[PDB]
């Protein structure tokens, strides 16, 4: 059975239980925390490339109102992000499974954009996911793997001081 697990889920809790921040910028900034993904029960010897996208959690535009973050009352449906493939795609299951798959080159935009950034609307909830695609060999297989630990809000600057408190602590 392919297992899919988060490294560093400790540190990643301390961020959610405060509601997570990620900034975005028209050049695209990068993730902290990274995305680290420990993956277990791949073919060694199987070729697979690793591609991230960003889930809308839910269709509402958030704002933080008097120290709390609260949701618009005018859903929009979401399109979904474009799909990030990690650098070191494709590459054999040995490789993947090493060291935990560290997505620390993706760079998050507000702004459509040349290529690699991937673009988020501000001001929206996002669930990090990942494919693992088998890819070369006769059988095309995905499997798919949610992060909920990792949800945040794209912001263009924090809105919660503890956010940038915690941010600088642990980079
Ligand atoms: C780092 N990098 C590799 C590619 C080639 N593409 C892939 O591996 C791919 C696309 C869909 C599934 O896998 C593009 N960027």
């Amino acid at each position: 059975e392919l297992r899919v697990g988060l490294e560093e889920s400790e540190l990643w809790l301390r961020f959610k239980e405060l509601t997570n921040e990620m900034i975005v910028t028209k050049n695209g900034r990068r993730m902290f925390p990274v995305l680290k993904v420990n993956v277990s029960g791949l073919d060694p010897n199987a070729m697979y490339s690793f591609l991230l996208d960003f889930v809308a959690a839910d269709n509402h535009r958030w704002k933080y109102v008097n120290g709390e973050w609260v949701p618009g009352g005018k859903p929009e449906p979401q399109a979904p992000s474009c799909v990030y493939i990690h650098p070191d795609s494709p590459n054999f299951g040995a490789h993947w499974m090493k060291a935990p798959v560290s997505f620390s080159k993706v760079k998050l935009t507000n702004k459509l954009n040349g290529g690699g950034q991937i673009m988020l609307n501000s001001l929206h909830k996002y669930e990090p996911r990942i494919h693992i695609v088998r890819v070369g060999g006769p059988q095309r297989m995905i499997t798919s793997h949610c992060f909920p630990e990792t949800q945040f809000i794209a912001v263009t600057a924090y809105q919660n001081e503890e956010i940038t408190a915690l941010k600088i602590k642990y980079n």
